[PDB]
């Protein structure tokens, strides 16, 4: 079945690279999307992805901070799906606090599988454009492969 990928400008950056690799992927990316605004979209549009055996990728936080309660509300809205939750790398004061939330949710939830982009990209300045937000094409290819590899192997 088709995986759902939902996120912010980072999802926009990787969406076509991802679809070329995984042709039936469903991409929902939006520049500037805040995590709290994803939950109403999931609850109203993506109920059929919130089921056992479905796969969803969550790519949020680069374009804005969120809280633990907000993240819990989004993760709960995906039900029994396997959720691939991507850590963020962005030159913002909230980066560490939000990644802590992401690591903690992946630790505590058996259906949340960490995609640790923060750690994987530590040695790769060439993945990041000068604004610290846009991924260079090489970064989008690398993040795509990292997500796919995580989905093929799980938590
Ligand atoms: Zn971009």
């Amino acid at each position: 079945s088709s995986p759902l990928l939902i996120g912010d400008s980072v999802m926009v950056d990787i969406g076509n690279v991802f679809t070329k690799k995984i042709p039936n992927a469903q991409i929902d990316g939006k520049v500037g999307r805040q995590l709290v605004d994803a939950t109403p979209i999931v609850k109203s549009q993506y109920k059929d992805y919130a089921k056992k055996g479905q796969k969803v990728v969550v790519e949020l936080g680069t374009n804005g901070a969120f809280t633990k309660d907000q993240l819990n509300e989004l993760l709960d809205s995906f039900g029994k799906a396997d959720i691939y939750l991507v850590s963020i790398r962005v030159p913002r004061d909230y980066e560490g606090r939000i990644n802590k939330l992401i690591y903690e949710a992946a630790a505590a939830r058996s259906n949340v599988h960490l995609v640790d982009w923060y750690k994987a990209s530590a040695g790769h300045p060439e993945y990041f454009a000068y604004d610290g937000i846009h991924l260079e094409y090489a970064g989008s290819k690398a993040l795509t492969d990292l997500i796919v590899k995580t989905m093929e192997t799980h938590a």
